[PDB]
């Protein structure tokens, strides 16, 4: 099944939204009821798996919450994404802020490196996601040297096994090359990990890694809706 | 044929639009029939060729659908684009997000390399479109050096003959040097072509290649109007 | 007369406007008349010369049409510019998208390179306008090296005598160094010229050259107002 | 006690807000009371410490005031932030401009350097806040060279002991690597510190340090509320 | 007195506003009366010196007029800037586009160089304003090499004594290092000065110098308010 985990087809999308001030109002029970119904429908249809919903309040301006859903076919995420904005009031009073799309593929050298979500691990309580673009010369570099740099890079994170990684290619799914998501039970551990990873030779082959989206996984839509601005 | 295909004048435009939340309303039957009537007119007139309409739902924020159409004269694309915005409710309740214009020309060295749309090939079910800007030294470079880089570049895509390429100059038709479009029966094949094309010396002569637009070709206007947000 | 031309004082402005969807409507005859009446008063006063009005439909998002007008003193352009927005409906229902200002000066080495509008040449049916910023090391370069670079640059355009050039300084009149406009009877002639001009050593001393505005010169106001979105 | 401060966990957020014209109005006695009462709540709950509220009028377009508050847990900053926008009129008539989050950590080589707020010092009357991002080769630089570079960096600031420094890591809490705040009783001593600090080898390892936020600490909510635009 | 001129403390701000179409209207007589009254109160108060009001119509999109005022303390500019926005109808129907703040300081090597406003010279009828940022290596450069580079810089400007300079530090007051303003009786003399300064070695140590704001000093508020779009 290790071969099946590498040959698996899974599209992953991070859908970031911002709240429109003055749109939600103070009465939100129907919005909550209609929204939880939509997600109940996704779950029983068995096609789009919602890994988490995250309260992004306080991370950045122009972003409030985010959905992380996965599916075998991208056209499934298109329809769920479209139906959310079209047939739910929460989707009609939310603006789309940023979309991070990716597709699982095996690693170039160490095929034991698999995304946390590919392996069915339990999602972390805290998350940070952001895109990634490598240097222009990265992929044509001597494969022996690139393999050496990626080994020092994996070895530099040995002290953070509580932080689960998700590196997923994103070519042609947007303006980026990879899509990154890191889950942990505590935010301060993610911060510490990013700091340590700066001490690697791979940092000399980086072109872009913004924007960042950092938030807490909520247990149910009501926990998130009731927080948003009015 | 290959000389007349190289010599023919064809302009090509990718018209990307963004839905205005709240403008479409829930009753769209008349809006669909009117839009279909507009496209049927273009066909019978036989001046502007619509290669495809694409649902971009979930690709990026601030974009929803796209029109790809072609004409021998550019002012006929101007008139169809302006008429679409002016005389159809769909175009009235849509916002222009981005325009990618190009004009067909023969390749520098290999004159058997022609866009898939120039060769009359059936359009693919999935598409990614993005503009392109080479490095400043690309064209003044030793011509035989460029020749060699483009040949290796071409060989790196030998295993993706199901992905059909459209590389069209765009000088002075916008902010870009080339308009790129790649169509295929499956989206995953485009992601993997882009990933493979990173292993080329030509990646050292790239200045810009965003924004990306990726979507699914719809069989009819109605299929698209229905997924858009109200 | 030749040194008389190099000594002239002329300011040139490209005023690009963007239509406000929903602000115009379908009864545009009076709007067209007040607009025509305004441009008649300018020519009557004989201080501001309108070289052409241009339909940019389909060129880029957030731009619809452009005015090119010239005057000996810049304050006369400010007046015509502010009166157009203040005292004509077409100006009250349009947004300023971009302004490109310049002031004619003689060339550094070749005093017989003069802008087309300074030579009084008939304006072209198709135009492309964009700003220009040279590399930081351009002007402190050896004058003889820079002189040779400009001479080879000029020679690369020998085969496009139907494309007339306006290369005008713009220092301190905005964010750029030069303002460029290229007039031709056919758009493809402008595209082919720019592609050819890439094969010059002058491309290694370039810092900026966007945004581009390309369009067709209209015979009369009505021709433009009837294309815009209602 | 320095060992206990280094090991302290403290989250810090700068919440920059911009006023909405025509939203606040002329009568504000009730907004200042509801607002003053909100901050009174945080005081009792003893979870979120407001280090200062700053009047940013005149610093930059699209920013008017700022809140600097600290919490042991970032979830507490999330709730406080979300409650302000949701449960006070001041937060409902303002929009979020920019957010600067950080987490206090011990320094690399000199463990006696601690943020001025970790030291419990008194907030300066004037402040400048801005993010920071080092060069890509900074942390993988030979540690002795970095130690020395930061030593010179420290000696170069001996002239300004009256400006208190807060340098806090910000990895994964946004688009930046560090969050910087500099507190002083006079604004001009901050300006001179930035000017003097330009003369350091550290400046050769900088990638980004904008946007800046500079303003005056207010002694109570009323005075800030009353300078804002109606 | 020159030593007092180098030791004098003076804050300078360029406050750029943007008219709101539809917000001014036609009957602007009480508007101008109220704005002239506010500026007259400023002169009587004697703390904030208005150096000029500038008509920026036609320079750039999204900018219409500019105020240049000076004060010994920056708190007094905050007060007038806020009071203008909050209490004068003009400030209420204008948007803040950009703010340029600086603080007068002595020159590094030649203390005879002083801004034109610090010496009390009559303001010029035309102006160009823009921020400036030097290269990262500029201040750590060998002082004698920077002394020589600045001396040649100054000598390049000798052909333009009619163009008066105001180069003022802007560290910590925004996103820039210097705030530049050049006043002259003719606009074409400002363009020719910029063009000539390009022939200097200091140009190899530049990072940012945009945006520009170029306009005409008006005699009285009335002269400007009548130009604005309704
Ligand atoms: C964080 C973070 C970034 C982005 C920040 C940065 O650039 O430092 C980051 C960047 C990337 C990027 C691109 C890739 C894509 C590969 C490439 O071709 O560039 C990429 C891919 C890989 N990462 Fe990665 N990462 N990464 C971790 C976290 C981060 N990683 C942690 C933790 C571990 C260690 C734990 C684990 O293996 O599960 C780890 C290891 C790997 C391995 C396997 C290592 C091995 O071969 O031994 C592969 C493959
Ligand atoms: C994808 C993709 C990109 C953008 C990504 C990248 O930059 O790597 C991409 C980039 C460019 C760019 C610019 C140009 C413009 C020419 C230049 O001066 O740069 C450009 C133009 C050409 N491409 Fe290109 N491409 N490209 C393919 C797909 C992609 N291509 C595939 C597939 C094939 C192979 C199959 C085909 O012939 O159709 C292929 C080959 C060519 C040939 C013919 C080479 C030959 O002599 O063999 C020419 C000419
Ligand atoms: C197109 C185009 C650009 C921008 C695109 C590019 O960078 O390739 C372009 C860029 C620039 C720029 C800056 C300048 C300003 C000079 C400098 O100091 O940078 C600038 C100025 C000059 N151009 Fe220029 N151009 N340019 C033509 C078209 C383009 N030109 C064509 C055509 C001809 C030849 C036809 C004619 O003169 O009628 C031509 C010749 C000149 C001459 C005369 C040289 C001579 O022959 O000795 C001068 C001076
Ligand atoms: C202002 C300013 C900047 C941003 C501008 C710049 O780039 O110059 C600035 C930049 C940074 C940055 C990143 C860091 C993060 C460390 C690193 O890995 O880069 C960073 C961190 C440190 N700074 Fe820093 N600064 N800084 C001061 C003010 C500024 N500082 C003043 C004042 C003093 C001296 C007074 C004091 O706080 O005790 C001072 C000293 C330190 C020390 C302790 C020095 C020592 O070991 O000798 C550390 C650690
Ligand atoms: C215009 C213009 C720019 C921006 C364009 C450019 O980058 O070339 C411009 C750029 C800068 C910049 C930064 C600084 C800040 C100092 C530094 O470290 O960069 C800066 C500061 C100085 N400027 Fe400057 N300028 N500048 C003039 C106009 C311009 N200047 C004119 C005119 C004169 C001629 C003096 C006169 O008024 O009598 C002149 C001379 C000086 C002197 C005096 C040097 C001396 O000792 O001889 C100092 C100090």
């Amino acid at each position: 099944n290790f071969e099946e985990l590498n040959s698996m087809q899974r599209y992953s999308q991070f859908a970031v939204f911002r709240a429109i001030p003055g749109a939600l109002g103070s009465d939100r029970a129907e919005i909550v009821a209609q929204a939880q119904s939509f997600f109940d429908g996704l779950e029983t249809a068995g096609k789009v798996e919602v890994r988490g919903i995250y309260d992004l309040a306080g991370c950045r301006a122009e972003a409030d919450f985010m959905i992380w859903w996965i599916a075998e076919e991208f056209e499934e995420i298109q329809a769920a994404f479209a139906r959310f904005r079209r047939e739910t009031v929460l989707g009609q009073v939310s603006e789309v802020a940023w979309l991070g799309n990716s597709l699982h593929r095996p690693a170039e050298f160490n095929r034991s490196h698999l995304p946390s979500f590919i392996m069915g691990e339990i999602p972390g309580d805290w998350i940070t996601v952001y895109p990634f673009v490598r240097s222009y010369d990265w992929y044509i570099m001597d494969p022996q040297k690139r393999r050496k740099i990626l080994a020092e890079h994996g070895q530099a994170a040995r002290d953070f096994p509580d932080v689960r990684a998700n590196t997923v290619p994103a070519f042609a799914l947007g303006d980026y090359e990879y899509m990154l998501a890191f889950e942990a039970p505590r935010l301060d551990r993610i911060v510490d990990l990013m700091h340590k990873m700066r001490y690697t030779e791979a940092r000399l082959h980086v072109r872009e890694e913004t924007p960042f989206f950092t938030g807490r996984r909520v247990s149910e839509v009501s926990e998130l809706v009731n927080v948003l601005p009015g």
